[PDB]
């Protein structure tokens, strides 16, 4: 129900400071413009499924979709012009190796509908911070369109293998639980960027995506045993990944207030000196959240806390819902690690 220049203006308004009917009036003209890529959205991953269907016969291939949240769009317009987005609908086909992401590529390309792949990204040699896979960004309904309120809507298509993915979903939960920003700077953690660079470089080798000379894999698995003890990658991984199924047990679900919209004190003990070795979920209000912060900063003092991390209850439920298979994932991306540090 808004025009182009009104959203570009909306958005102009929330990155400028808004307040009352004001910011009523542009936050209606950018929740109108999300909610536009909803239905080109739902298309394009029936559009995909379609085609991972005709190339996996056994329908394995993972489709997934997802529509960045309204909130998620003005945090980032506060803190890339709006219509020029290609992120605000985004689907994610997962197969099971190279051969089949190229097949499923090309089924893509292919295809013959009123949704144009305006750009493909491809990111088999990985990107700088180590990611892998191939990137279609799609205008729907680009040149045939009508009386279509969906002509050039900007929708991405991730193609990832499983290895790829398992990869993108650890970083994505160190990310996210640790409380870094690796996917959202330039600059700090170097040897958790460092290390993510490496193992993504060994998964697309390892894959097949981009072949790297013996001499470099050793040198690389060389690196990544040194910073895999010094991060404690892998317990760091199941830890989190085991407290964040613990978040999702009847138990604990039964026990917690109704529609807690809290925290989550994650710890790992080391008091066995003998004691006990343990990992603990500790669940708080939104009200208590320095209180929280408070008992997070007083376990730098305990030696016995061997992993201390504070998680919001809307991280943990958003990283559950994009990524469905997070315990399996993480779990072969530790494999795949520990294959890596065992060689030599
Ligand atoms: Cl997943
Ligand atoms: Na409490």
């Amino acid at each position: 129900k808004y025009s182009k220049s009104q959203i570009e203006k909306a958005a102009r308004k929330i990155r400028h400071g808004c307040e009352g009917a004001e910011r009523e009036e542009a936050i209606k003209m950018i929740q109108n413009f999300r909610e536009l890529h909803l239905y080109p959205l739902m298309l394009m991953k029936n559009h995909l499924d379609r085609a991972a269907k005709k190339v996996d016969k056994e329908n394995k291939i993972i489709v997934a979709r997802r529509l960045k949240r309204l909130s998620t769009i003005i945090d980032k317009l506060e803190r890339i012009a709006l219509t020029r987005m290609q992120d605000i609908g985004g689907c994610r086909a997962i197969v099971r190796n190279i051969e089949q992401l190229k097949k499923l590529k090309d089924r893509l390309v292919k295809s013959r509908s009123k949704h144009k792949i305006l750009k493909e990204y491809d990111y088999l040699t990985p990107k700088p911070s180590g990611y892998s896979g191939i990137h279609l960004a799609y205008s729907c309904f680009d040149e045939e369109n009508g009386n279509n309120p969906w002509s050039k809507t900007k929708i991405e298509v991730q193609l990832r293998t499983e290895l790829q993915h398992a990869w993108a979903t650890s970083l994505e939960i160190i990310d996210t639980l640790e409380n870094i920003k690796l996917k959202t700077s330039n600059e700090g953690h170097p040897e958790w960027r460092r290390f993510f660079y490496l193992s993504g470089c060994l998964v697309a080798h390892d894959e097949g995506a981009c072949i790297l000379d013996d001499e470099t894999i050793k040198n690389y698995q060389t690196e990544l045993k040194t910073l895999e003890e010094a991060l404690s990658v892998r317990s760091k991984l199941s830890t989190y990944t085991f407290a964040m199924k613990l978040t999702s047990d009847a138990n604990l679900k039964k026990s917690l207030p109704k529609n807690h919209n809290g925290f989550f004190l994650v710890r790992m003990r080391n008091a066995i000196t003998t004691g006990k070795f343990l990992v603990s979920v500790k669940p708080f209000r939104k009200k208590e959240s320095e209180q929280a912060l408070q008992e997070l900063n007083k376990d730098d003092a305990d030696p016995e806390v061997l992993i201390a991390v504070l998680l919001a209850t809307n991280n943990i439920k958003s990283l559950k819902k994009a990524y469905p298979n997070y315990f399996g994932s993480t779990n072969q991306f530790g494999r795949f690690l520990s294959r890596h540090i065992d060689t030599v």
